């Protein structure tokens, strides 16, 4: 009569058959014990009309050497299995009960005789496909009955669960995986999400990789079928596997609504990683190429690729590429893409690349900091760019300031202190006071909020230009393991959108009210 | 400059679209160089009528960091990709030319401008599906033309190539992988091949694993659809992922033609490895179960499973299971399966389990040797069993003798000396003088012929009861990387069959003339 319940803070996907609502460990069972019924209660203000079904599963027992504090023996719903990312793997979970009309109180039953020791059950919630992304479930296991005696319930299960949508699942359109998210909002309020389409596997360039794009005109409820924003197929009669293009960055020219996508095209390089194999020079045969496409129809169709390598790459650099995620338009109309280069001695540096002429020509000046890679840039005050950098030293984000488009750089007070990381891509955006419901300038940041691994994907807000990130002004979205990359874009005045690699899908979209972030 | 050719000693699969005949490295190319023409010559006695097509592919260049001695940048034809194991991955190889009528001289052409430095081409052979498994190609690249000047050819390319058949490819019947081959010949000359059907991935028990069986009544030219010899589905309401059965061993009762299959059923154990997680006791909830099925109709249908655990397992053992591969009938009608057990202190021991009553009851006496696992047994002389053991000490096979069914054991002269291994399953069989064309007692052995990795799958023959394995009495079948497990069975008086995990398919069958092994 002692049962442990977890309510995991992971997204409930509106497009999934199964989502883990509760994991349950019964640690000290006698052979033949039966979980006769368990009762679930939903908060009074929950929209139960959007809940399609609730299922109780049994997942058997634990291995003798894996200890007694786990809530599962295995991943119940895979985000990697190309054959099934949408329902529980039936080989790990057997359905005991199912309810297809959901009330505020709900009872699930089993007749399953338990084995001696640890026994695992879990509750799946299925949502209607048209469920609001802003909907929230407050669910609690209130009663567990074993051998017709109510059992003592323990565990943190008070989580307020949020909805999301799997824009790209492993295997979609025959692609093994999707990685490296970028997100912008066009002047028409259209969401544009870019990513690597990694056809063969999940390894970085060099490989068969194109830049894909997902488009939504209804704030992420619906996503139009995947467009290929950029591709090099069998250029020069070299295999598509030696013509990959990826690590995309996307920005909206706020003056013209012209959408720009920059990416790294690797030509040759056998089947090895560009990071260690891209070499000095300028030609496609010599070094990775900086390539760009544009859309003048709000991201519906895409220009042929233009090669901008000659404009910005020093010949001595082993590798120049965009910082993955997004770029910005400044108040004065300057277009800015974060960049990174590996110098002649294999030392990586983060910096910025900008256009003054609507993207006709691009310029790079001085690197911001030694041994940095992926970076995102925000205009924190007029003419003042904040670069927020992945740092190979580990532990925390590097933060620098330029007032001269990266001719010179100043360390910010928050440098290597305020924002923990595990050496991973992070998103930073600025929101003007007049452009959001709070009526105050915001910085919004997202990354895996840990110094080890990639998990606890969190949106953080700053009211003081990134000097301070109060714990209260943070929302945890995904406490389980993923590939960690994310990108933020304001959807409207009241909600921020996050397009990220999650524990529940390769490309996950969630929408969060600013009023949830700030007070 | 020179051009390098390799003729890799790997099986040409009769059921494949593409097979690597030649790999070609042009190391010192000038940008724009064109391989105009390449001429292939076949031996005068080759059966070119069963060659369906020959293709020339281009696979681009090499990575800067991967040196200049490789014959490819990547696996051309995958044995793991569930979406395609039968043709070249089109993202790594572009077809230049194709010939569908093959003569003793053959010319392939390209117009492809080469990149500066290393350029890779390769020759694919496609065989008629009804190609004899005993057929051999003797092929050499005799001319390579670059910029209408013949180039200097170098490299070992004098291999005599052999045919094979992919009985099981990764992805077949929705299964991620197939592992752990066993092979017997029934009294009706029927080949029976058993293996793990590993549905979710390629990891060992505990997982969703069944024992599959492939049957051939024409010496391996054709294989009947996969039968499930053994399965535990959702026994006791535990998931199929916690009801795996695998590491199968198969023997023919030569007196009755009754076919027996023994396998390890793991019940519970979360999603962890049975090797470290099976614990002392006797019940399915406590420890791995030794389970058996039989076929009285030459392997067409299979009995329900019988639980043998209580007859032979010491309660203090963490784990008792069959040695994967095959068992034997002795001259006196005793049925013998090799076995292995992990004692109370986690020390593994190889031994034998036998029946004197046509498989009604089974008995285990003493272990042969400390820190041994997988073993195969042959009757080398009347009443004299040779156990050939995987040894955790590394470098070489353990070999012991019993003449009292393992009550007592003697080290053989060949022990830890004569047969190199990398710690891997190996096959051993005996052939009586009156049962084969040579008219002499044979021992035949197969394993990866190396002390490191799993490659150079080789059949070895001994004329002196395993005292000596002369280098001349050996056939190399697969010089490239695989999972290494194999099982031998005589097909008829003239040919040995090998069912093995190869570089070209999860379950590969080849047939070899004894007269190729011996002089
Ligand atoms: C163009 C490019 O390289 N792509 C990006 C890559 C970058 O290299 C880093 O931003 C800069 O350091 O980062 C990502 O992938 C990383 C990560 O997986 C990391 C840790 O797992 O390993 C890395 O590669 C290692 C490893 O050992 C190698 O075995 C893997 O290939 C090598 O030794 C050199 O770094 C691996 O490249 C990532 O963070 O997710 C994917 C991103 O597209
Ligand atoms: C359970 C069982 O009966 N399975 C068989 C297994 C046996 O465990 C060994 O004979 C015992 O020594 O052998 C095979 O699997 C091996 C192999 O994959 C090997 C690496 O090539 O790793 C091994 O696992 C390691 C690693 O640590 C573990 O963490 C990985 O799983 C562990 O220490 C056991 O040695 C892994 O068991 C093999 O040789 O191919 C396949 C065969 O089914």
């Amino acid at each position: 009569d002692s049962v442990y319940v977890q309510n995991p803070q992971i997204p409930i996907l509106v497009d999934r058959t199964d989502n883990v609502l509760f994991r349950i460990r019964i640690p000290d069972a006698t052979k033949g014990d039966v979980l006769n019924r368990l009762t679930i209660r939903f908060g009074n203000e929950d929209k139960l009309s959007e809940v399609k079904a609730v299922r109780l599963f049994y997942a058997g027992t634990e291995a003798a050497t894996k200890g007694r504090s786990r809530f599962a023996p295995v991943t119940y719903v895979s985000s990697h299995n190309i054959r099934n990312t949408r329902s529980a793997n039936p080989s790990y979970s057997i359905r005991q009960d199912e309810v297809t009309t959901v009330a505020n109180t709900l009872t699930l039953k089993t007749r399953q005789p338990m084995v001696k020791g640890i026994n695992y059950f879990w509750v799946s919630v299925e949502m209607d496909r048209n469920t609001s992304l802003l909907s929230k479930l407050t669910s609690t296991v209130t009663e567990v009955v074993i051998n017709d005696k109510p059992a003592v319930i323990a565990g943190e299960q008070a989580a307020v669960r949020r909805m999301g949508i799997g824009v790209r699942h492993a295997g979609d359109d025959g692609s093994a995986s999707f990685r490296i998210p970028g997100l912008v909002t066009t002047n028409k309020g259209t969401l544009l999400g870019v990513y690597d389409v990694r056809y063969n596997n999940s390894v970085a360039l060099q490989e068969h990789i194109d830049v894909g794009l997902s488009r939504s005109t209804d704030k992420g409820q619906t996503w139009e079928p995947m467009r290929i924003a950029m591709s090099f197929g069998e250029t020069d009669g070299l295999p598509s596997g030696q013509n990959g293009v990826g690590d995309p960055s996307i920005l909206v020219d706020e003056r013209t609504n012209t959408v720009w996508v920059v990416a790294a095209w690797t030509h040759g390089m056998g089947n090895a990683r560009a990071w260690t194999n891209s070499m000095p020079g300028m030609t496609p045969d010599e070094t990775a190429q900086l390539m760009m496409v544009k859309s003048t129809d709000d991201g519906r169709t895409w220009s042929e690729s233009t090669n901008i390598t000659s404009q910005v790459k020093d010949p001595s650099w082993c590798f120049l590429l965009q910082g993955p995620g997004r770029g910005i338009t400044m108040r004065d109309g300057t277009l800015v893409f974060p960049i990174q280069f590996i110098d002649s001695l294999r030392v990586p540096h983060a910096g910025i690349m900008y256009s003054k002429d609507r993207g006709e020509t691009w310029h790079i000046h001085q690197p911001a900091r030694t041994n940095t890679t992926e970076a995102q840039v925000a205009e924190v005050e007029p003419g003042v760019l904040m670069l927020n950098m992945r740092d190979n030293r580990g532990g925390s984000r590097a933060v620098s300031i330029t007032r001269d488009l990266g001719k010179s750089w100043t360390e910010h007070s928050s440098n290597r202190s305020a924002l923990p990381e595990s050496i991973c891509m992070a998103s930073l955006i600025s929101v003007k006071a007049k452009d959001n419901i709070i009526g105050k300038d915001l910085l919004l940041f997202s990354n895996p909020n840990t110094t080890e691994g990639r998990h606890h994907i969190t949106i953080k807000a700053s009211l003081d230009g990134g000097v301070t990130w109060l714990p209260a002004h943070q929302v945890l979205l995904d406490e389980e393991d993923g590939w960690g990359y994310s990108c933020l874009s304001m959807i409207d005045r009241e909600t921020v959108g996050i397009f990220y690699e999650s524990s529940v899908a390769h490309m996950t979209f969630q929408a969060v009210k600013i009023k949830d972030l700030i007070r």
